[PDB]
Formats: structure tokens, C-alpha cells, sequence
């Protein structure tokens, strides 16, 4: 059995400041993306960031509070919420590797 490990700490080290860095590339426009994507890694990050969704304490201009793009639109936003409440009782491991899964998969880094 055993789940825990103090020693799988470097993992949790690495993968924290790899979506800082990538999520800062993209904010910046430091690489070419398209709109579907922004949408797709934002609405990642966002559940991670904030957990499920919780239409109890509402918000709709939540997502202000987290950088997805430099241009971001109605379009964007929308999208951003959308997926977020979109998404079923998913767990944060799902959005951790959702996000880092995309951006392996498009070799940002």
C-alpha cells in the first residue's frame, strides 16, 4: 500500500513553478496560441485555483481576479466560466494533469 511520501516532494516543487512559467508565457504572449486553447489551459488553471464551482456565493466576474490572456475578451471569459461549471465533479489531480497534460502535449516547454 502506502499512498504518502515524504520524499515525492521535487515533483510538487517542479510541477507548481512550471504552471507559474507557463502560465506567464501565455499571459505575456510569449507564444503563439489559439483561442480554444487559452480557454481550455484557463479554465484548467481557474478550477485548480479555486477548486468546483460553487454557484451559492455566485460571481461571474470572478475570473478577473486570475490572468488567462493578455487580451481577454467576453469571448474568453465566457469560455473560461463556462468550462469551469462545465467540468463534473472532477477532482484537482484532473485539472493538475489537465493542464500540464496540454501543455506536454503542445511542447510549450
Amino acid at each position: 500500500g502506502s499512498h504518502m511520501d515524504p520524499a515525492q516532494l521535487t515533483e510538487d516543487i517542479t510541477r507548481y513553478y512550471l504552471c507559474l512559467q507557463l502560465r506567464q508565457d501565455i499571459v505575456a504572449g510569449r507564444l503563439p496560441c489559439s483561442f480554444a486553447t487559452l480557454a481550455l489551459l484557463g479554465s484548467y488553471t481557474i478550477q485548480s485555483e479555486l477548486g468546483d464551482y460553487d454557484p451559492e456565493l455566485h460571481g461571474v466576474d470572478y475570473v478577473s481576479d486570475f490572468k488567462l490572456a493578455p487580451n481577454q475578451t467576453k469571448e474568453l471569459e465566457e469560455k473560461v466560466m463556462e468550462l469551469h461549471k462545465s467540468y463534473r465533479s472532477m477532482t484537482p489531480a484532473q485539472a493538475d494533469l489537465e493542464f500540464l497534460e496540454n501543455a506536454k502535449k503542445l511542447s510549450m516547454y
